[PDB]
RNA sequence: GGGCGUUAAGUUGCAGGGUAUAGACCCGAAACCCGGUGAUCUAGCCAUGGGCAGGUUGAAGGUUGGGUAACACUAACUGG
Protein backbone atom coordinates (compact mmCIF):
# COMPACT_ATOMS: atom_id res chain seq x y z
CA UNK A 1 0.00 0.00 0.00
CA UNK A 2 2.87 2.56 -1.28
CA UNK A 3 4.54 4.09 0.95
CA UNK A 4 4.15 5.22 4.72
CA UNK A 5 5.87 8.44 3.88
CA UNK A 6 4.25 8.64 0.80
CA UNK A 7 0.64 10.40 0.52
CA UNK A 8 1.86 13.31 2.90
CA UNK A 9 2.59 14.79 -0.17
CA UNK A 10 -0.76 14.65 -1.64
CA UNK A 11 -2.83 15.19 1.38
CA UNK A 12 -2.02 18.75 0.70
CA UNK A 13 -3.35 21.10 -2.62
CA UNK A 14 -6.02 18.52 -2.04
CA UNK A 15 -6.76 18.70 1.28
CA UNK A 16 -6.92 22.20 3.27
CA UNK A 17 -4.69 21.04 5.65
CA UNK A 18 -2.51 18.42 6.57
CA UNK A 19 -4.21 15.40 9.19
CA UNK A 20 -7.05 16.15 6.96
CA UNK A 21 -7.21 13.16 5.58
CA UNK A 22 -11.10 12.04 4.47
CA UNK A 23 -12.10 14.72 2.41
CA UNK A 24 -13.04 12.62 -0.53
CA UNK A 25 -10.58 14.38 -2.53
CA UNK A 26 -7.18 12.33 -0.83
CA UNK A 27 -8.79 8.91 -0.77
CA UNK A 28 -9.80 8.94 -4.65
CA UNK A 29 -5.99 10.42 -4.83
CA UNK A 30 -4.15 8.26 -2.71
CA UNK A 31 -6.23 5.28 -5.00
CA UNK A 32 -4.80 6.54 -8.19
CA UNK A 33 -1.53 7.29 -6.85
CA UNK A 34 -1.54 3.46 -5.78
CA UNK A 35 -3.04 1.82 -8.83
CA UNK A 36 -1.10 4.39 -11.11
CA UNK A 37 2.07 2.90 -9.62
CA UNK A 38 0.59 -0.77 -8.96
CA UNK A 39 -0.40 -1.54 -12.66
CA UNK A 40 3.75 -1.89 -12.94
CA UNK A 41 3.37 -4.73 -10.60
CA UNK A 42 1.02 -6.05 -13.06
CA UNK A 43 3.14 -6.03 -15.55
CA UNK A 44 5.53 -8.38 -14.76
CA UNK A 45 4.27 -11.18 -12.95
CA UNK A 46 0.57 -10.55 -14.21
CA UNK A 47 -0.43 -14.18 -13.57
CA UNK A 48 -0.79 -12.59 -9.62
CA UNK A 49 -4.47 -12.85 -9.95
CA UNK A 50 -5.16 -12.55 -6.35
CA UNK A 51 -3.24 -9.29 -6.15
CA UNK A 52 -5.21 -7.94 -9.03
CA UNK A 53 -8.43 -9.16 -6.86
CA UNK A 54 -7.47 -6.24 -3.97
CA UNK A 55 -6.47 -4.07 -6.71
CA UNK A 56 -10.00 -3.76 -8.70
CA UNK A 57 -11.28 -2.67 -4.95
CA UNK A 58 -9.30 0.07 -5.33
CA UNK A 59 -10.65 1.34 -8.86
CA UNK A 60 -14.73 0.03 -7.63
CA UNK A 61 -14.21 2.03 -4.46
CA UNK A 62 -12.61 4.78 -6.03
CA UNK A 63 -15.78 5.11 -8.54
CA UNK A 64 -18.10 4.63 -5.78
CA UNK A 65 -17.19 7.49 -4.18
CA UNK A 66 -16.17 9.44 -7.72
CA UNK A 67 -19.83 8.98 -7.85
CA UNK A 68 -21.21 10.28 -4.35
CA UNK A 69 -19.75 13.64 -4.56
CA UNK A 70 -21.25 14.17 -8.44
CA UNK A 71 -24.33 14.60 -6.21
CA UNK A 72 -22.92 17.06 -3.58
CA UNK A 73 -21.07 20.00 -4.17
CA UNK A 74 -21.31 20.47 -8.27
CA UNK A 75 -18.11 20.88 -10.29
CA UNK A 76 -16.24 20.06 -6.66
CA UNK A 77 -15.10 17.01 -9.39
CA UNK A 78 -14.69 18.68 -12.31
CA UNK A 79 -12.00 20.77 -10.26
CA UNK A 80 -10.28 17.34 -9.57
CA UNK A 81 -10.11 15.09 -12.31
CA UNK A 82 -8.14 17.12 -14.75
CA UNK A 83 -6.35 18.05 -11.83
CA UNK A 84 -5.77 14.38 -11.29
CA UNK A 85 -6.00 12.13 -15.37
CA UNK A 86 -9.01 10.19 -15.39
CA UNK A 87 -12.32 10.76 -17.05
CA UNK A 88 -10.85 8.52 -19.78
C1' G B 1 34.37 -126.15 -80.16
C1' G B 2 33.85 -120.86 -80.69
C1' G B 3 35.45 -115.35 -82.18
C1' C B 4 38.56 -112.86 -85.57
C1' G B 5 42.24 -113.96 -89.66
C1' U B 6 44.83 -117.15 -93.99
C1' U B 7 41.46 -118.74 -99.64
C1' A B 8 40.28 -112.12 -102.32
C1' A B 9 46.67 -107.00 -105.56
C1' G B 10 48.24 -103.46 -104.63
C1' U B 11 49.81 -98.28 -105.44
C1' U B 12 50.59 -93.43 -107.66
C1' G B 13 48.51 -89.98 -110.84
C1' C B 14 44.11 -87.59 -113.98
C1' A B 15 38.53 -86.79 -114.20
C1' G B 16 34.07 -87.48 -111.60
C1' G B 17 30.60 -88.83 -107.13
C1' G B 18 30.18 -88.03 -101.65
C1' U B 19 32.17 -86.59 -96.86
C1' A B 20 35.79 -83.62 -92.88
C1' U B 21 37.62 -78.64 -92.07
C1' A B 22 36.76 -74.20 -93.88
C1' G B 23 31.63 -68.63 -94.97
C1' A B 24 31.58 -74.17 -98.05
C1' C B 25 24.73 -72.61 -102.89
C1' C B 26 23.13 -67.29 -102.44
C1' C B 27 20.58 -63.29 -99.98
C1' G B 28 18.46 -61.94 -94.86
C1' A B 29 17.68 -61.22 -88.48
C1' A B 30 16.47 -59.33 -83.55
C1' A B 31 21.33 -59.38 -81.19
C1' C B 32 26.72 -60.15 -78.67
C1' C B 33 31.85 -57.92 -78.03
C1' C B 34 35.83 -54.17 -79.10
C1' G B 35 37.31 -49.25 -80.24
C1' G B 36 36.02 -44.60 -81.50
C1' U B 37 32.47 -39.90 -82.54
C1' G B 38 28.34 -37.19 -80.23
C1' A B 39 24.90 -32.47 -74.72
C1' U B 40 24.69 -27.03 -82.11
C1' C B 41 17.99 -31.34 -80.44
C1' U B 42 16.92 -32.51 -75.67
C1' A B 43 17.42 -33.59 -69.45
C1' G B 44 20.04 -31.56 -65.29
C1' C B 45 23.51 -28.44 -63.49
C1' C B 46 27.52 -23.92 -63.83
C1' A B 47 29.04 -18.83 -65.02
C1' U B 48 27.40 -14.36 -67.39
C1' G B 49 23.40 -10.87 -69.77
C1' G B 50 18.06 -10.03 -71.15
C1' G B 51 12.31 -10.37 -70.42
C1' C B 52 7.30 -9.79 -67.81
C1' A B 53 1.59 -3.88 -71.54
C1' G B 54 -2.62 -2.93 -68.63
C1' G B 55 -5.95 -3.65 -64.64
C1' U B 56 -7.19 -5.76 -59.41
C1' U B 57 -7.17 -7.15 -54.54
C1' G B 58 -4.89 -4.67 -49.94
C1' A B 59 -1.13 -9.30 -45.36
C1' A B 60 2.57 -7.61 -41.74
C1' G B 61 4.02 -2.85 -40.24
C1' G B 62 3.15 2.51 -38.87
C1' U B 63 -0.24 6.99 -37.22
C1' U B 64 -4.43 8.65 -35.12
C1' G B 65 -9.23 8.33 -32.43
C1' G B 66 -12.79 5.40 -29.69
C1' G B 67 -12.50 1.70 -25.53
C1' U B 68 -10.25 -0.44 -20.70
C1' A B 69 -8.37 0.51 -14.04
C1' A B 70 -4.79 -1.12 -17.33
C1' C B 71 -4.81 -5.01 -21.28
C1' A B 72 -7.93 -7.20 -24.59
C1' C B 73 -11.06 -4.81 -28.08
C1' U B 74 -12.45 -1.55 -32.16
C1' A B 75 -12.44 2.48 -36.09
C1' A B 76 -10.36 5.19 -39.87
C1' C B 77 -5.92 6.53 -42.52
C1' U B 78 -1.29 5.00 -43.98
C1' G B 79 1.57 1.12 -45.97
C1' G B 80 2.38 -2.38 -50.34
MG1 LIG C 1 1.11 -6.34 4.12
MG1 LIG D 1 23.14 -25.10 -74.07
Amino acid sequence: SLSTEATAKIVSEFGRDANDTGSTEVQVALLTAQINHLQGHFAEHKKDHHSRRGLLRMVSQRRKLLDYLKRKDVARYTRLIERLGLRR
